[PDB]
């Protein structure tokens, strides 16, 4: 249960806060952060050749959009010890508009 999202707006928030670290295309390449091609239906720790967290590893979940939009309120209190330095997007139609944008360039 996540709220409908807008790609574009979604597109905006993950080039400012969040390409920095991450790329989404196949094949592209890892930077601080995994690669997130493929994210959908992934289970944490699984982007080939990137160096994770035991603690990301141990979490024992799927990405999707539900568990994007709890990890991405808070990414240390979803995951504690995680590596990945973010302080959240608090609001939930930021997150929502995020996730479908992920959703459809992670394809
Ligand atoms: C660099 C300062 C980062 C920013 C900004 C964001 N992310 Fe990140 N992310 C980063 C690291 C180093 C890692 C690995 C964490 C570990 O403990 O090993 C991650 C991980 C994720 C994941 C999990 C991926 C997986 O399990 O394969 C997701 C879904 C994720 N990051 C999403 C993401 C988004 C959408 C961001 C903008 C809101 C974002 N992260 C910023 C480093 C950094």
């Amino acid at each position: 249960g996540v709220p409908a999202g807008d790609v574009e707006k979604g597109k905006k928030i993950f080039v400012q806060r969040c390409a920095q670290c991450h790329t989404v295309e196949a094949g592209g390449k890892h930077k601080v952060g995994p690669n997130l091609h493929g994210l959908f239906g992934r289970k944490t720790g699984q982007a080939a050749g990137f160096a994770y967290t035991d603690a990301n590893k141990a979490k024992g979940i799927t990405w999707n959009e539900d568990t994007l939009f709890e990890y991405l309120e808070n990414p240390k209190k979803y995951i504690p010890g995680t590596k990945m330095i973010f302080a959240g997007l608090k609001k939930p139609n930021e997150r929502g508009d995020l996730i479908a944008y992920l959703k459809s360039a992670t394809k």
